[PDB]
């Protein structure tokens, strides 16, 4: 007899009374990559010569991660 | 027999009164990278030759991560 | 018998008046890597030849982290 | 009675077998410059926040200056 | 009486067999300047605020330079 | 009476076999400069603030100066 039965309730909250005035300004930059061979199999995440600028500003920008797991 | 019952109540949280005046300003660089051969299997994650910039301003940005297991 | 039953009614909890007037003003750099040859298995993050900034000002930024584990 | 006579059978010469083979590569940057008044006058060569990259190959690129003054 | 009469048979000169394989690879940087007021006059040559990058392969570049002055 | 009467029958040489493999690879920096009044008069040369890179190879390169004076 198995009884699997978990309870949550929690909060995960916020408040800001204002956001902004935020400046991202980059000056360029260079780069270089050489290969002779790739070979990738079965769940591969890749990335290979990259100039990325990303400005991110979520108003709440909260996060709730969960896992249930049972096994024979 | 098994009762797997845990309870969470819990809180996170936060107040912020004003968020803002914030500059970002990188002065370029320069990235070289050489290989002959990549081979990636099962589960691979990578990144080769990058100069990458990121500005991130959430307003909460608070995190809560649960995880639960039983096995037999 | 097994009665597995934690109970959680922990807080965690911040309040900020202001945030504000950060800068952040990278001089450039320069990075250079060789290699003949790369081989990965089985669950690799990996992270080569990189010239990355990061600005991060979360409003709130509190964590909390949990794990239950019950085996036979 | 003034005799100005000033002789001149000079020579400036070059050989090069072969030119080439040359990279410049700049890698970004960042400039800035702040004032509230600008006052210039006569015979005033100026350059205010610049950015500039040059290449420059000339076969020969010699160079000969001359000057000749007489004053009463 | 003047009899002003110089003689110049000089000789400036160069031979190179190759000239290459030359590489300029500046990783970018960063500048400011502040000023109130700036006030020049009379034969002014300025330089304010800069990033620059220069490359010069001259195949010969040899330089003479001759002046010749009388005065009463 | 005068006999302002110079010769000149000199020489500036040079041989060189093979010139190359030469590398230049600057890695970023900072600068900054702070004024509240500049007042530049009768034949000022001037540099504030600067990030500057050369490379100079000449294949000759070689300097003759001369100067002639004569005053009553």
């Amino acid at each position: 007899q198995i009884v699997y039965k978990p309870v949550d309730l929690s909060k995960v909250t916020s408040k800001c009374g204002s956001l902004g005035n935020i400046h991202h300004k980059p000056g360029g930059g260079q780069v270089e990559v050489k290969s002779e061979k790739l070979d990738f199999k079965d769940r591969v995440q890749s990335k290979i010569g990259s100039l990325d600028n990303i400005t991110h500003v979520p108003g709440g920008g909260n996060k709730k991660i969960e896992t249930h797991k049972l096994t024979f």
